């Protein structure tokens, strides 16, 4: 049970999803850009034929936007769908996950038949990833999954640690799959992508959903540097799974100059400000996240905050389906500055004149 | 290698898809109906939110159509997911399939790790599904895939054979899954769904890229009247699969109440005229289809009809790649009569003025 469920909140409530304000799913509010929604507009007659079955425009604007060899992308129904073809495509014996993180990876990992290991976050670690970690890996370890920044703590981990466990890995022989879905609302975080070409154990999950607002058109990629491996991928995939819209729109995109820039400064800017209101509030405790989303953990057990909030018609996410977090736990994405005002209103509504 | 690759084609040309005439996918060439074009335009910001996550719109404008339980059905991007999600969902040990035929289900029901059998039809049958095929049915088949009406060769089986065989499975045990990806061409032939009820173990897919045009969007369903069996398929899936704008399509296509009789009407008279000429052309055989598309077994063996097409612009699908076919043998679309007309004079370049 995902977030972005608005027809699904609204029908608990018995009312039209049009009347929620949706803080569960991570969109970036700018909404797509102007450029793209032309480009689909004018070329929407596309859709009478089948998509490229190569998608050779779109994986070539995926290269040269990375600057690495198109033969190392594969782009996907969504990121969900690289999920499930890098689980599928390496069909690990065993592998580890790291929990609370997205769904998905554990899905995927079941449907292929592997061993799943969790390493625990801690809550009194704040959830952050630490060095720990290390000596759980093992030589009979086949994959190693990884959120870089984590669903749904938006914690990133350091550089220097990311780099210990890629080394590890290299020498377990354990394949690291860093899931960058959110890395590009982090100004200046370029993730891995730049250092695949010597590490063909690293594999690298990048969305275009999140970042240019078309989740419903679906469309994210795989990177990875060894030739085989991609090869196979390829083959292992469903034919024609990416739309024809996706993928125009992806290519399109690529080349809006001035959204990366507009997208930090709205983050650095009302982010910020979002993110110290809501560590105003009374018996909330606001963790650090990076990117457009933070984790709440609600201070008052008596209080269902998420059953409480979509009363008043504001649907934010429960996080407590998550292994390892409890029912205190909610997590809300950050909006523009009006809706992020809602929310935190409606918060007030719930937190403030309280007792301890 | 499926049919429809125009970048391909024209990337071995040297030159640009937009100008090649393509008879190697099979799309009504009505185009899309204006009211899903419409529809697409006006709601083309849903795409900044996820798609419902359960699809009800979609479900429910299926479920109407057909008259049955929306717990019935489930959407697939493109009935090729539908494909993915029978042979996952199943899981067979052992499998038939009839060849000549579609590829996906030899690719799905592999990736499943099923051990597959093949049906050969008989090129001295017509490539006709024959009553031989009963008594191949044994008690330790999971699951039997046929195609009605069949790609490539375009024939229907004769509903008592598809019910004889249908009854077979009941008493043995098997899974039938029908695959009516065409079957909306066929005037008045309704399918098997209307035949669900009593039997949990009929499959069918069905296919809305075909013959409302939106092959590009990719949209296609499963339908079963298994409860439990049909529950476990909607978790064998992958969250999201179908994008915002093909469930759109795909509810506002069903309400479109001229679009079957144009469609039909369309192949009674150009097809039916098409159908005729290609007849009259010499050394050349063509098969009896009962959709939108024709199977054709070239008498010159010293010619690649798809090669010699292709230099004069002209793609058509080569079925040397489908088990059970040789490289005499073509599939062509069934088109509008301008391009069914640049067709016929193509090949009389090829087979008129030469000796047997
Ligand atoms: C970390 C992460 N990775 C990959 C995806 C898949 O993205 P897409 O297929 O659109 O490219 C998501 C989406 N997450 C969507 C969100 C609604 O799910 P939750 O409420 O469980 O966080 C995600 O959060
Ligand atoms: C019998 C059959 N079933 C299912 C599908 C999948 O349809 P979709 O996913 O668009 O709903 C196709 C498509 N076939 C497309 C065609 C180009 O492939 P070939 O040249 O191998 O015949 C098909 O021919």
């Amino acid at each position: 049970a995902h977030g972005g469920n608005i027809r699904e909140p609204a029908t608990v409530l018995g009312i039209s999803p049009d009347q929620l304000l949706d803080f569960s799913a991570n969109i970036n509010p700018l909404g797509m850009p102007v450029s793209v929604k032309r480009a689909l507009i004018d070329n929407l007659d596309c859709i009478e034929r089948y998509p490229d079955a190569d998608y050779f425009h779109l994986h070539q604007a995926l290269a040269r936007h990375h600057q690495v060899p198109a033969s190392w992308i594969l782009a996907g129904n969504g990121e969900t769908e690289s999920i499930f073809t890098v689980a599928s495509g390496l069909k690990p014996r065993r592998a580890m996950i790291v929990t609370p993180g997205f769904a998905e990876y554990g899905r995927a990992l079941a449907q292929s038949g592997c061993e799943i290991r969790r390493w625990s976050l801690r809550e009194a670690d704040g959830w952050q990833l630490t060095d720990a970690i290390l000596e759980a890996l093992t030589p009979d370890l086949d994959c190693l999954f990884l959120c870089t920044p984590n669903n749904p703590t938006g914690l990133l981990p350091e550089r220097p640690l990311l780099q210990a466990i890629a080394d590890r890995c290299k020498s377990l022989n354990i394949n690291l799959i860093l899931d960058e879905a959110f890395i590009d609302f982090i100004p200046h975080e370029t993730g891995f992508i730049p250092a695949l070409k010597d590490n063909p154990h690293i594999w690298v999950l990048r969305s275009l959903t999140k970042f240019y607002a078309i989740p419903g058109l679906r469309l994210g990629y795989l990177v990875n540097s060894d030739d085989a491996a991609m090869a196979r991928m390829r083959r292992q995939q469903m034919p024609w799974s990416v739309n024809a819209l996706a993928a125009l729109a992806g290519e399109v995109a690529l080349q809006d100059s001035a959204w990366q820039q507009a997208t930090w400064h709205w983050l650095r800017e009302e982010g910020a400000r979002f993110y110290q209101a809501l560590c105003q509030l009374p018996l909330l405790t606001v963790y650090p996240g990076r990117a457009n989303y933070l984790l709440l953990r609600c201070e008052r057990e008596d209080i269902d905050l998420q059953r409480r909030l979509l009363t008043q018609r504001i649907l934010i996410r429960s996080c407590a389906n998550y292994p390892g977090l409890d029912s205190r736990y909610y997590r809300v994405a950050i909006r523009s500055a009006a809706q992020n005002e809602r929310l935190l209103a409606a918060l007030r509504n719930v937190l403030t004149g309280i007792a301890p």
